Order: structure tokens, then C-alpha cells, then sequence
């Protein structure tokens, strides 16, 4: 078992009767799709994912099931209560006991609701799949379907999970491992303390609240320009902007937590699994600096995180002295969700996140793309984050974007002029 | 548009009325050549070079013309004033006002002067073609003509430019990119300031003065014997010897500028275009060192620059805080061009460089090969370099080479011997 | 010549007659070995090792022989005086004159005793091969054999030695070089003086004595266990433990010398040769810390050595201001020998060390593996170490392990508890 999987494994031993870290998506395809080919496509995709065959012993020993995950298919086009019938079974799986010992970690269900309506349900435990893995699974499903439909030879399959283990093993014994430890050690030393997880925090008592604000299109164009002008992508740009925002909105929070996919330059880029790593970014001050210099310098600080990003935060926790019963309070946290839902010839795809872990602290999420629609979701777990502050963020963050777009207007949309003004 | 191209683009917008960065070669062929097949060969070679179909919008957007460039041919074997008619048209092109906007960037003219005389003129703007690229073009022309003459099938065609764009795009995203960034950052920290282009320098007021100096055979042999001995290529050997010559001839200049092809190991080796990168080499001191040790350690240094050579100098200028209106004064500069002229059966080839960049500073260009004829060309632009210094280089550089052969004669032409002696 | 090679060169000049530094193994293969394929395998293996072609001039210049070393094979199956004939020729080589100067630096002899018995002899002077080196050689020989036995094509050949020289030179001119210098400087300044080599010491007058103690399985499993707990390797854990035992067995000995292979993350990993660096570990205090806390911190310090290990100990001596006639007395010395003997299909391998170079002081060597069997080897040079203290160590070191095994059982195999009780 990988260090990154241990915390999930422990949470499970600590609250067995409940599925705290599940990942489930539903795909709704509307269109003249070829049922049979989709089923083959799904069966093919799943075969390529070695980790979906993972199983754990009572002692946490990971071992491998020899068969690929079953694909439960049902033609419901016959019944009038087709949809409700499909959703009862989907909820059934969501409400399953979700044990981990000697059991299948994933589930795959397909429903033909009508000749032009299909419902695909995919579920896994966070211990064998993260967000990026999920989309990889979706794109692959897409790829196999297109190949089957167009009668072409499909492109290459996911590399075996074993190739990733080997790569990870080599990294753990490499000098880079030590340069990384070195780097996080210095980063935190010359910095304000990180917040630990409360001793009285019960993961199951989570109580999530949320609000979504759709960013104005004019802001998206600016977002891009701003990104370009600083030789950074819009996701990294939003992380910078978000940190700038927190300068006023929550000055006492010196840290902004980020998820580094840990797929960059690695075979993991072709191996669905668990690799995401949570890292803390020390927000730069807005005092005595231009917005332009703020974005550029934040981007570098962020980049620096990615370069030493393969070093596990769990490991950092140990390096910093926390004991086994401790963990960092990764809040505030930012997530950028840029990936499109998987495509299928002559169909519309409606993707729905049915499960995705547990909310802790406050979370800022950006789903979509400045090229189309980009929304901001402000989610807080009232059991570990004050409701009023959450209230405040839902009113202040959106305004923050309204201003930026304004300061731009009142400067005749001159990218260089806006980057010219002070960060504050 | 690539970064390497931006500066040529800007120079054009700044001075539209002049051809600052044009490349043009004339190939005069003497022999009973097959005109029709030469034309075909030229037709096929230009069609394989995607970049020659490039064009730019007034906004600097590079788009693609669907047709290969035209090959303008003229049989002039009838006129009494044949050669003069050819050259008058060439000079005219060398005098056309460049226009990178929505216009063809290359020109191809062939002239049949007499049954045994042909003149080929090839012109491109530096923004789509460099030295190495020109030679790939000439060699390819030679290959095709030879294939057609013997009936054989031609060897593989140039890869598409798209492949290079992709490879480049990946490098810009890789870990190497950041490794290269840190490197140039360290290298420039541990060293004397680099010089910046005077702010009053006007590219058009350039005024280049030149002078050749063939190296006697005994030196060329010595160059090779020295290179082999230090297990390095003669070009680097030659670069070292210049580094050494400069130590005494121009001690108040620590840097020496070099061109890095960026061809080896990349698809660029099979894609004509612009890839050469000018990078600064910090001269090693000649004090306390044997000649041999100087050569080897210089080679080790050059190689170090090679490895990080894909990192763009324009990027470095930004990393080092220069602004949009500044740049490095890349002088002195030592440019080595080993390539031989293209060959055609039963013919002699006379290559003539009709246009190349534009003089800046003092330039040491070596053309040839130590096995054949190697001529040193000291060029200077009095508009940006001390005329007196230039003359002084013309005197002492050849003397430097003469003293070298001499000190060699001194110890019975014993390579080990000559190498054990002190550097200076 | 490399710095690590110079002291061997010196020893040879100072005592031309005696062959003081030799590494020589014998491998007895019992089974139905394919003689011919073995001989081919041996042939292929020696040909991949550039360094076995090294030869030294009178002035100590290292030059290269153009041919791979010969392999002398004799079928003694028909002869009656079999084994005696083999060993007699072996002893003759161990008893060669071979004044390093202009002589084959290695020897390879193969003997077929019967169709079931084969004896392989391999000798090299320590100046071109260390322990790891010898191991690599052995493993490559089994790879080749196996490859020829099965119809499989062999894996990659050892990289060329020039590769390593090129890497080392790069390191010497690097900043990493300077950091290592810094680390060693301070690590020594803030610590007790290292013991210099007695001026009245004569290498040729070595008088070795040894005695082996086989660590009982009970302990083996504990060793491994102890290793896991402190997230460290068992060899590193054995050093930590040896340093502990030395806290009350020779309290006046602040330092413990360790051999650092210096193969870690280097082409040297695929280049048999001399790279081992002897370094001083400042033994940590066994007071005011728990066993588990001692191991964890010992491993950290040990890690630091490896991390700065590329800096040469001979270089450190020069840095500490020692003159050419001086060196560090490297005693106590712990050596870990984990590697198994080469394996050949359907055969038995009985490895035997016939020469491993003379060593000063006292040495603690761990041969084998906790996974299977391992024996502690206490060896001493009476001409440089008190025979008394030696016998002292022979009785007291094992006891130290019976105590650890006992203090363990005496805590109901409670691993975390053993690691809770203070140092000693």
C-alpha cells in the first residue's frame, strides 16, 4: 500500500459502518448511441485499469483479484418507471455498507432507459482513484467507443499499475526525494505555522453547504489575457487571484491549499489511480507590489510546489513532528475542475458527481473553462468551518471578480495598464 | 509564433522599410546538368518544407498558405547578356522591400545560362530559416536531383513542421524546461554582468566591414589532432582556441557568444526552419593550466551549455529582468559553419552567401572543414563596434594561429608535448 | 588517474615488490553447467568492462590496452591431479609479481574439474575494482550465461568507463562539489579530532586475525523489524546498532568508519570500477534518547554521509590540512556485505574471497542477510591493533546481540516498547 493510500485505509478502520471516501459519477447519454458498443467500450476501459482489481486484507495488505470488474447492464426501455428504477439501484450502491476488506472496490452499472437515453454509473473508493483518474477513465471510455463505432484500431491502453509502482519506488530512493524533503523543510521553517486538524473533529458529523456563482464572460476573457501576460495557465492564474482575494477576505489565513495531480512527467499520466497530493501555498503579500508582479511571482511559487510535489504531504506531516493521530487542516482549499465530460458521437453528455469525499473547512472550486462557462462553488463543512465566514465569502468572492473586471473597464481594457496598478 | 521568431517579427515592425534579417544563397552549377530534373528536384524539395508556406497577419499570427512556393525558372542561354540578366534580377530581389505581412516569405529562382551553366537563387527571411536549415534545403535538393537522375527512389522526406511545433510544446511543459531555467539562472549569478544592446543603437545604420584569412593546412591538421586528442569535436576545439585567443586579445570581455543548433536529438534535424539559439559562454582563465587541460575543460563547459541549450535566450533575458525594449549585446560571437556545398553529378558547385542576418558587434565566422579549406572571417559593424578594435583583431588573430603552429614546430610536432605546455 | 586511485598507486611505489591491494574471488559451480556457454558468458562479461584494459606506465599514467583480458580455460577432467592443478595456478597468480606497471591488471581462469564441477577464478587490483564492482561483474556473468542457456538476447551491457569519467569531471566542476566540501568542513570542525595514521605503520607488516559469529535467526527477524519501524534499511540499522554497541565497548572512539559505495544515482551503477569512499560517521550519544530514537537519528546522519559521499575522503584529508605523507586511520570500520553469490541454472555456487586487500585497525563485517543467514566477522590487524581489544570485541560484541534479543523477549516481542526503552 502506498503512503498516499494509508490515510484512507485508516479512516475506514475508524468508521467502517460508513462510506466516507467514495467517488461516484453518473453519465447520462441522450442520443442514438449503440448500446452494445458502449458496453464493450466500458468493458474494455475497465480491463485496462489494474487498480480497479485491488483488494485489501484485514491487515491492510493489498493483493490482486484476477478478474476485471463486472459490468452490470440492464435494458429498462421496457418499463415506464425506467428512470426511477435505475436511480433506486444507483442510490442502493451509494448506500452500500462499503466495506473494504476482501471486497470489490468499484461498481459499474449501465442502463438503457430508452433507445436514445442511457445511464452509466461508475463508483470507486478514493483509495484506488482520484479526480484525475476518474476523468482518465471517462476519456478512455470515450476513446474505445469511438474506435468501435468507426471500426478503427484503438490507441494504446493504460500502462500497468505496476509500472507506476516501479517509478514511485525509484523516486523514493532517488536523490530528488531528498531534495524534495529539503525543500518542504525549508519552506515551512521560514513560514507561519500550518493549522492542525482539531482533536474533536469527527469526519462523519460533516454538514456541507454550498453556493454557485457563474463568472461573467467578460471576466473570462480578462482571465485568459491575465494568464497569458504572465506566462501561466488560467488555472494557476485563478489560484493566484484567489490568494490575492484572501488577502482581504481572510488575512489571518497565511495558507491556501492546492491539489497537485502528480501526473506531470509521470507514467501515472497513463495509469488511473490515486496520486493527488495536497500542498500548502504560502500566499504572497499584496503590499508593495503590482498585480502584474503578484500573478507572476505567485505562479512561480505555485510552480515551485509542483516541482517538489511528488513528496507526500503525509510524509511532510511526519517530518514536521505530528504524531500518527494528527493531520493538517487543509483549509482554505482551492480546486480547479477544467475537464469536459466524455463525448460520444451524436450525443449530449450530462455528467453528475454523486459522491466525492468529505468536505472539510472551506473550499473554493472552479468548474468549467473561461472559453465557455466558468462557475465558482463556495462549499463549507459547518462542522469544521464557521458558517458566518462562509456567508461572507459567498458575498465577497463574487464581488471580488466584479471589481477586477471594473478596475479593468476604468482603464480601457488595457491588460498592461491593469497589471500596472498595485496588487491591493 | 515561436519565441525565437518574436524578435525577428518585432524588428520587422520596427523597421518595415529594410531587410534586416534575410537569408539568401546562390548556387552556381558548372557541368552538363539535366535542367529539367534539377527543376523537378527543386520543386520537390521546397514542397517538403512546410515553413516556407508560412505567412503572418498584421497581428503577428502565423497561418498557412496551401500551396508550396513557386519556382521561377528562366532559360537565358539565348541572350548574349545571360549572366548579367540573371544577376540583375537577383539583386532586385535582394532589394525588394520585405513584407512579412500576408505575403510569401521565400523566393526560388533558377536560371539556365548555357547548357553547362546554371544559377540557383534561394531566399528566405531569417524568421523561417537559419543556417542549418539552409543546408538541409541544399542537401535535400542534391538528394532529389541524384534520385531522379539515376531513377532510384528518394530517401525519406522532411518531417512536417507540425511535429516540431509539438515537440517544442512538450519541452516547454516538461521538467527539463525548469531544470534549464534554474541552470541559466545559476550560471548568470556566478558571473560578470552580460552586456546590453546600447539604447541608441539603430539596426539600419549598420555598417559592416569584413576580411577573410585562410588557415594553412598545417593548422587544420593541428586543429584535428588537438580535437581528437581531447576527445572533442573540432568545432568546440576551435571555440576553445578562440576563447584562449580572446583571453589576451580582449581580456575586458568575459563572455563569448555561441550558436546552438538545437537539431541533434530532435525532429528539428529533419525539419527545416528556425531553431538556432545564441547562448553566452563564460571564458575559462588560461592562468595555471596546460593547453590540454584548457581544451578539455572548455569542451566540458561548452557541452554543459549544449545540454541546457534548448532554453531560449529571449526567455533568459526575461528571467534576468530585461524589459521588452532591451536585449543582450551578443558580442564577441563565434559562428562555425562546417557544411559543404551541395553536390551534383558532373558538376562543380559555387555557393555564395548573398545575405545573412546583419552585422552586430564583432563576429568570428569559420566556414569550411579542417580536412579541406577553413577560412576565418572577421566581420564587424562599425555602428556598434570599435573600428580600431576590428582592425586589431584582423592582425592578431591570424598571428595567434601562426604562433600556435610555431609552438607546435617547437616540440617536434609532438601533440602530447604541445598539450602539456601552459595555456597562454 | 582518479583521486581515489592515487593512494593505491602510492602504496605500490612505496613497496614495489609486494602485491598489497588485490581483490580476488573463486566461484565453485556444482551441477550440469554448460561449460562452453559459461566460457562465452565470461568472455562477454570481461569485454564489457573497459577498466579491465587499464594499464599503468612508469610515471603512473593510466593508458588502455586494445584487447579484452584473456580467459584461460583448462579441462582438467581427464587429469588425476585435478583440483591441485587448478589451485596451484590460482595461488601462482595471487603470488604474481605484477608490478602494476605495464601488466594485465586482472586475471581470469576457468577450470572444468569434472562434467559436474567448475571453478572460476577472478582477480583484479583494488585500483580498478572494489567490492561492489566485483559484485556487478559476478551478476553480469550470470545474466549472460542465463541468456545463452535460454535462447534470449542479453540485456544492456555495462556503460563505457569514459561515461563515468565524464560524469565525475562534471561533478567536480559543479556547485554540488562546493556544498559537499562545506558539509565535510563543518561536520568535522564541530567534532572530535580524527585519528591520523601512525607514522611508524608498515602496510606490508599486516598480521590479520579473525573470528566469525553467526547471528541467530531470533535476532535476524528483530533486526528487520527494527529496520521497518524506523523507516530505514537493515544494513543502515546494523551500522546504527554497531555504533550503539561501541558506546560502551570503546567509548574513546568517537568515530565509526563506513564504506560508501558511491554508486547511488550514478552511471557508476552500470560501470564496474573503483568508486567506494571511506567516510567517518560521528557516533551519536547513547544517553537521553530511546533505542527507537537512536536508530532514527543514526539513520539520518548516515543518510547525510551518503548524500555528501561523492566528495573524496582523500580530498577531505587535503582539506583538513594533512600532508601527502599522512592519512586517516580508519578504525573502527563496519562493512556490510549483503549481495548473494552469482547463480547458474541447476547449479550450486560456493563463493570464496581469496584476497580483499589488507586493512588497518579492527573491522566488523556483516556477511549474509537477515532474510536468510548472516554472520558477524570481527577481524583485526595486530600490527595496528591490540590483540587484547580484539579478543575483547569477539566476546563482547556477540553478547551485545544476545542482550538485544533478550531485552526484546523480555518485553513480549513488543517492538514499539523495545524502541521506547533508553539507548543502552
Amino acid at each position: 500500500m502506498l503512503l498516499a493510500q494509508k490515510p484512507f485505509w485508516q479512516r475506514h478502520l475508524a468508521y467502517p459502518h460508513i462510506n466516507l471516501d467514495t467517488v461516484a459519477h453518473s453519465l447520462r447519454l441522450t442520443g442514438p448511441l449503440d448500446t452494445t458498443l458502449l458496453l464493450r467500450a466500458l468493458h474494455l476501459t475497465v480491463s485496462e485499469i489494474d487498480l480497479f482489481r485491488a483488494r485489501f486484507s484485514a491487515q491492510g495488505e493489498l493483493y490482486w483479484h484476477p478478474f476485471s470488474p463486472p459490468i452490470d447492464y440492464q435494458d429498462l426501455s421496457i418499463h415506464l418507471e425506467a428512470e426511477p428504477l435505475a436511480w433506486r439501484q444507483i442510490e442502493q450502491d451509494l448506500q452500500r455498507s462499503s466495506t473494504l476488506i476482501d471486497a470489490p472496490i468499484t461498481s459499474h452499472q449501465v442502463y438503457r432507459l430508452s433507445h436514445s437515453e442511457h445511464l452509466i454509473y461508475t463508483r470507486a473508493h478514493h483509495i484506488v482513484l482520484d479526480g484525475y483518474g476518474m476523468m482518465l477513465f471517462e476519456q478512455r471510455l470515450s476513446q474505445h467507443y469511438q474506435s468501435l463505432l468507426s471500426g478503427q484500431t484503438p490507441t494504446a491502453a493504460f500502462k500497468p499499475y505496476q509500472s507506476y509502482l516501479e517509478e514511485e519506488a525509484a523516486y523514493l530512493t532517488s536523490h530528488r526525494y531528498w531534495q524534495d524533503k529539503q525543500f518542504w523543510q525549508g519552506y515551512l521553517r521560514e513560514a507561519p505555522d500550518l493549522t492542525l486538524t482539531s482533536a474533536t473533529y469527527d469526519p462523519q458529523l460533516s454538514h456541507a453547504v454550498s453556493l454557485s456563482y457563474t463568472l461573467n464572460s467578460q471576466l473570462n476573457h480578462l482571465l485568459l489575457k491575465l494568464a497569458n501576460a504572465n506566462q501561466i495557465g488560467w488555472p494557476d492564474a485563478l489560484v493566484a487571484l484567489c490568494a490575492l482575494y484572501l488577502e482581504s477576505a481572510e488575512p489571518d489565513a497565511p495558507w491556501l491549499w492546492l491539489p497537485f495531480m502528480n501526473r506531470w512527467g509521470s507514467v501515472a499520466a497513463n495509469v488511473p489511480g490515486l496520486m493527488v497530493n495536497s500542498l500548502p501555498l504560502l500566499r504572497l503579500s499584496a503590499q508593495q507590489t503590482s498585480l502584474g508582479n503578484y500573478l507572476k511571482q505567485s505562479g512561480q511559487a505555485i510552480r515551485s510546489l509542483y516541482l517538489h510535489g511528488r513528496y507526500r504531504i503525509e510524509q511532510i506531516e511526519q517530518d514536521q513532528g505530528l504524531n500518527a493521530e494528527q493531520s493538517y487542516f487543509m483549509s482554505p482549499f482551492i480546486n480547479i475542475l477544467p475537464f469536459e465530460s466524455p463525448h460520444f458521437a451524436d450525443c449530449q453528455t450530462e455528467l453528475k458527481v454523486l459522491a466525492s469525499g468529505s468536505a472539510e473547512g472551506i473550499n473554493f472550486t472552479f468548474r468549467g473553462s473561461p472559453q465557455h462557462e466558468l462557475c465558482l462553488d463556495i462549499t463549507a463543512d459547518l462542522a469544521s468551518y464557521p458558517q458566518s465566514h462562509w456567508q461572507s465569502h459567498c458575498e465577497r468572492f463574487p464581488r471580488f471578480f466584479e471589481q477586477l473586471l471594473a478596475r479593468f473597464q476604468q482603464v480601457e481594457q488595457d491588460v498592461a495598464r491593469l497589471l500596472a496598478e498595485p496588487a491591493a
